[PDB]
C-alpha cells in the first residue's frame, strides 16, 4: 500500500516543493499566477505550468489508484468578451516539459492525437479554436487538444471557483465538477478511462495555462488553494 | 478546532455505531437496506432511517463547520415505471424521530414549511407529488418537503450511484453531485444557505427513505458505502 | 473496512458528542475537568468520567482494528507531597457505568480480577494502595485494578504532559509513552494482549479519574486536548 | 497552512518517488536494503541513503511545523557481538549528499560540530566509537556525530521494530520512542530544539546507514514500512 497527500491554503514565493516552469510565479499575496500579470492586467503570449515536486504512484500494472483533488481559481479580464485561452489540471510523465502556447495550453504541439503524450487533462477552455465547440467549455483530454468529451459552462470573471476531480479505481471513472459558490451555479462531467493503458506507473500532477496570441484577447489564470490525495491499494 | 470522521466500506448486522430507525436493516451481504425487501421485491408502505451515533458539531454560533460526505446507493425495481418515493441524506437535531412516510420521506409531517423542523436534506426524488415538478429530480430541502431548488436527473435502476456532498463554511455554499460511473452521466446543484440560522450547534446525520403507498409502485433503497468528515476551525 | 476518528483542540461546556459522567464538567475556558474544582483547589471524594459518544468497532471476532490516540493533561496540587488518586484512559463496553471512587479510579468495584469487567486501561497512578508498588507509576490494567505490568515515573505538577497510546493489530502490541516536553523527561511501556479475548466487538473509549478520600490528599485532573483514530481492515 | 503526507506499507524496486543514494536498493520482496547484502549476508564498507522526493516545509522563519513519522526496521547479523555501524532518520537541506562512511553513518565528515551541516538526526547506534558511550544507544544528533543526548537500549536482531518520532511546535519538543513488540521492551527520549536556528525553510527527510569498516564487523539495515505527516498552521 502507498499513499500521497498534500495541501496548500496559500503559496509562498519560494515554494521549494513546487516546480515552476516558464512564466508561472507566486504573488506577494500568496496567489499562484500561472500567466504573467504586469500592471494588474494580463499579458499576451504567456505560458506557465506548476507541478508538485514528488511523482505519485498512479498504478502498478495490475492495480489502479484512486485519487481526489480540489482547487480554486480566479480569472480576471479587462474585457469579459475578448478572452483566452484557459487553464487545465493534468497528469503526465515526471519529466514533462512545456509544449506550444496559445490554444494548446502548453500540453501539446499540434492538433493530432498521439499515444506518446501520455497526458490526461481536464480543461477550462475559454477560446473557441477550430477544434472546439463554439462556446466556453470543460473538456477531458486524453492525448490531444481535441477533447474526448466536453460540456458547456459560463465563466464568471472575478469570482473564485471551486473544482473537484475524482478518479474511482473500481469503476475506472474520472469525474469533474465545477461550482461558482457565490453565483450559485455548478457543472459536472464524467468519462471512463483505464489509466493503465494511458499513463506510466509514476506521473507528476499540476496546472497549465496560456493567454491569447493577440492583444486584448487576454485574461488572468490564478490558482488560489490546492489539495490532493491518492491511494494505491 | 474540532473534527469528526468515519467511513464504512460495507456494514454489519450489529453495527452498534449506527442508529437504525423503523425498517432500516443490514443484509447478510452487508448492504444497508433502508426500506423493506420481501423476496427480492420491495414492499410498499415502508419507512427506514439510519444515523451516525455521534452527534456532530456543525457550528458554534459564530463559526461554521466545513464538511464533505460520500456515499453510494442502488435502487432496484421489478417495474422501472411504477416507482416511489425516494431517498435522502439529511441533517437534523440529535433527538430526531421518523415523520410521515410516502412522499414525505419520513422527514416531514405535512407539506408546509416550518422553522421548527430544523432539518436540511438533499433528496433523490422518484415520484411526483402535488408539490413536485413533473419529473424525476434532486432537490435541496430546507425545513420542508417543497424543495427550495431542484434539477432534473434520470435514474438508472440496477446501477451503483456515486454521490458527493460538500459544504464550504467561508461561502456558505452547499453543493451536491451525482454520477452513474458505468453509464457515464452526472448531475450537479448548488445553493447558498447559512446553517447557523437553520440548525442547532450539534446535529446527527444520515439517510431516510420510503416506498410508495400502493402495491406495485415501489423500488429498493440500498446504501452500499459511506464516508464523512467535518472541520470546525 | 471501517474507520473512526475525531480530534479536540479544546472543549465546550455543552459538548453534546461526549458523555459526561458523575462529576466531569467543562470550564468556560474549554478545559475538561474530570474531578471537581472548587475555588482553585481540588476537592476530595471526587469521581468523574468522560467518553466519546459513538461506540467504536475494535474487532469483529477474527480481525483486530489498529488504533492511535493522543492527549494532553495537567495535574495541579496545593502540596505535591500529598496527592491522589490519578487518571486513566480506558476501553470498555458501550453501556459502562462508573464504579468505585478513590483508589479504584472509578473503573472497578473492588480489588479482584474479573473477566466480566471487559475493561482495559492505561493508568497514571499517583497514590500507592496496598495492591501497588511503593512508587508513583504508569500501569496497564486488564480487567482489574492490580496492574498486569507497571513502570515507575515521576509526576511534574503544573506541566502539560503529552501521552500517546498505540495498538498494532498484526503484533497485538499495546504501547504507551508519556513525555513532559518542557522538563524533557519521558517514559514508555509496552505489552502483548489480544483484545478479542477481552473486549466485546464494540466499545466506548474515554478517561476516568478521582481524588483522595481524605481532606488534603488531592490533585486536579484536567484533559486539555484529545485525538483518536481506529482502522479495522 | 500547508501539509505533506505519504506512507509506504511496502516498497518497489522502481520507487520513483524516493531518491536512492550510494548502495540503497529495494529487494524483490519489497524491503529497502539501506546497506548491501551479497549472499544473504551484510557487506562491509557499505553506505546507503534514501529520501522522499518532495522537500518538506518545516518552518517559515516565524512559525514552526509539527511532524510525525513512523517506521519499522530489522537488523540481521551473522554474529551478535561483531556488528556496526547503525542507522538513522534525518532532516537536511534538499540537496544533501552522502558523507563519510563507518561511524559517521553518512551524515558527517569528521567529528567537529559545524553549524553549516544543517542536519538533525536520531540514530540507533550499534558500535562504540571514541565519541560514543560504551553501549548500544539511541542518540540525538544536532549538527554533529557527537550526540547532544543519548540513552541506552538493547538491540534484538531478527525482530521488526517500531519507531515513532514526533515534533511539536508549541513546545519545540523532539521525542523518539522505539518498541520491540514481540519482545515487549520499549525505550524513549525527548529533547527541546528550535528548528528555526538549525534547519533551512525546506528540508528533505530520510534514512542513512553504514556497515563496519572491518571484515566481519557487520549487520543489515532494512526498512520495512514508513509513514510521514507535517502541518504548518
Ligand atoms: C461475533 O461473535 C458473536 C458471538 O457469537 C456473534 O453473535 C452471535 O451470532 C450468532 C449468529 O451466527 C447468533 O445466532 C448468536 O445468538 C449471537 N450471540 C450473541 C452473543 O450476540 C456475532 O454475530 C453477529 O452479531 C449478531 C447479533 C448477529 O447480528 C449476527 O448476524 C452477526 O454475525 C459475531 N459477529 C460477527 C461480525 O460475526
Ligand atoms: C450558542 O448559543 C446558545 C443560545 O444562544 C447558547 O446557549 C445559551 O447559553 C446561555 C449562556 O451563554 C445560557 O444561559 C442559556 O441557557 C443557553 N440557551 C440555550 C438554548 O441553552 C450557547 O451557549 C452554550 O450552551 C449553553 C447550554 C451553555 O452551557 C453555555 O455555557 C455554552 O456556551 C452558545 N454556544 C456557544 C459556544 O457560545
Ligand atoms: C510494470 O511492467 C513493467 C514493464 O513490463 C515492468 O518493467 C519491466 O520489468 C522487467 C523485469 O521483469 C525488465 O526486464 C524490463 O526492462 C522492464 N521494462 C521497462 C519498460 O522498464 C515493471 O517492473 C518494474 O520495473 C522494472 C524496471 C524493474 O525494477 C522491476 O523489478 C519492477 O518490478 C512492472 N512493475 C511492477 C510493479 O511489476
Ligand atoms: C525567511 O527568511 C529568509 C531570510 O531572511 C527570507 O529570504 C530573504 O528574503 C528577502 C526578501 O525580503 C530577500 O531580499 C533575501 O534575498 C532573502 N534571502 C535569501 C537567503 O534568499 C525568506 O523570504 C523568502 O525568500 C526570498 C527568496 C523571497 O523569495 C521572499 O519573498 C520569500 O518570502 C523568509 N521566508 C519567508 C516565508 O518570508
Ligand atoms: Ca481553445
Ligand atoms: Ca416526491
Ligand atoms: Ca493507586
Ligand atoms: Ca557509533
Ligand atoms: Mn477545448
Ligand atoms: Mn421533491
Ligand atoms: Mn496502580
Ligand atoms: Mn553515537
Amino acid at each position: 500500500t502507498e499513499s500521497t497527500s498534500f495541501s496548500f491554503t496559500n503559496f509562498n514565493p519560494n515554494q521549494n516543493n513546487l516546480i515552476l516552469q516558464e512564466d508561472a510565479l507566486v504573488n506577494s499575496a500568496g496567489t499562484l499566477e500561472l500567466t504573467a500579470v504586469a500592471a494588474g492586467a494580463p499579458v499576451p503570449d504567456s505560458l506557465g505550468r506548476a507541478l508538485y515536486a514528488a511523482p505519485i504512484h498512479i498504478h502498478d500494472n495490475t492495480t489502479l489508484a484512486s485519487f481526489t483533488t480540489s482547487f480554486s481559481f480566479v480569472m480576471a479580464a479587462p474585457a469579459a468578451a475578448a478572452v483566452a485561452d484557459g487553464l487545465a489540471f493534468f497528469l503526465a510523465p515526471p519529466d514533462t516539459q512545456p509544449q506550444a502556447r496559445g490554444g494548446f495550453l502548453g500540453l501539446f504541439a499540434d492538433r493530432a492525437h498521439d499515444a506518446s503524450y501520455q497526458t490526461v487533462a481536464v480543461e477550462f477552455d475559454t477560446y473557441s479554436n477550430a477544434w472546439d465547440p463554439n462556446y466556453t467549455h470543460i473538456g477531458i483530454d486524453t492525448n490531444g487538444i481535441e477533447s474526448k468529451k466536453t460540456t458547456p459552462f459560463d465563466m464568471v470573471y472575478g469570482e473564485k471557483a471551486n473544482i473537484v476531480i475524482t478518479y474511482q479505481a473500481s469503476t475506472k471513472a474520472l469525474a469533474a465538477s465545477l461550482v461558482f459558490p457565490v453565483s450559485q451555479t455548478s457543472y459536472a462531467v464524467s468519462a471512463r478511462v483505464d489509466l493503465r493503458d494511458i499513463l506510466p506507473e509514476y506521473v507528476r500532477v499540476g496546472f497549465s495555462a496560456t493567454t491569447g496570441l493577440n492583444a486584448g484577447v487576454v485574461e488572468t489564470h490564478d490558482i488560489v488553494s490546492w489539495s490532493f490525495a491518492v491511494s494505491l491499494a
